[PDB]
């Protein structure tokens, strides 16, 4: 799990859950919690934003709520301060991977993780996985001593059978 278990959430917006990365006061998610399906037809995602509050965000973490208490865009995930430390908070640095590395996908069915697996992307930047059917929001990272450096977060599965993420800065791998 590399020890990300314990920072395993959910973020759920409207009618739209998934799940989402808590470290520290900060939890992070894709952007795409605030889209309705209609809006995903051709989203305005500061149009989104700026009709939203904090009390629109319902973050979950187990049975504890985490209050939002603050809540900014960066690129295609969203950050959400909460009130509250993960007390588990492992070292953690944000990396940007290439094709080739692998690295471990904690998949994870509606917010429980249930098997840590090993991907690998594609030179189309896509990774295959059935394992990650259904699911979103789920990190991957590789571990360096103590350190968990994190390099992907899923962000759709494309039809194709082939799912697409960004790396935590929200930015895409591939077009």
């Amino acid at each position: 799990s590399g020890k990300v278990e314990g920072c395993m959430v959910q973020v759920t917006c409207g009618t739209t859950t998934l799940n989402g990365l808590w470290l520290d006061d900060v939890v992070y998610c894709p952007r795409q919690v605030i889209c309705t399906s209609e809006d995903m037809l051709n989203p305005n995602y500061e149009d989104l934003l700026i009709r939203k509050s904090n009390h629109n965000f319902l973050v979950q973490a187990g049975n504890v709520q985490l209050r939002v208490i603050g809540h900014s865009m960066q690129n295609c995930v969203l950050k959400l301060k909460v009130d509250t430390a993960n007390p588990k908070t492992p070292k953690y640095k944000f990396v940007r991977i290439q094709p080739g590395q692998t690295f471990s996908v904690l998949a994870c069915y509606n917010g429980s993780p249930s098997g840590v697996y090993q991907c690998a992307m594609r030179p189309n930047f896509t990774i295959k996985g059935s394992f990650l059917n259904g699911s979103c929001g789920s990190v991957g990272f590789n571990i360096d001593y103590d350190c968990v450096s994190f390099c992907y977060m899923h962000h759709m599965e494309l039809p194709t059978g082939v799912h697409a993420g960004t790396d935590l800065e929200g930015n895409f791998y591939g077009p």
